[PDB]
């Protein structure tokens, strides 16, 4: 029982932590994709230039 | 103890999966940084052009 309450505290904390990393990584993955939208465009414009 | 053996299996699995994400995240974060190394350079060369 002393063990049963202690892992309930732990199993909650990581299930917030990886949600926080998932929310940040959805931003970073979107941000990397939209920086790809930047990087594909200059290989057109600077080739026109 | 039926509950103890079942979460010992769970508490092992996430300790692999978050490591698997962490190693990939170290790659993406390095990769995004090295596509900042690209991004700083064309805004000098295409400025000179």
């Amino acid at each position: 029982t002393n063990r049963v309450l202690s892992l309930q505290e732990e199993i909650a904390k990581l299930r917030k932590e990886l949600h926080q990393t998932q929310t940040e990584k959805k931003t970073i993955e979107e941000w990397a994709d939209k920086y790809k939208h930047e990087t594909e465009q200059l290989v057109s414009e600077l080739k026109e230039q």
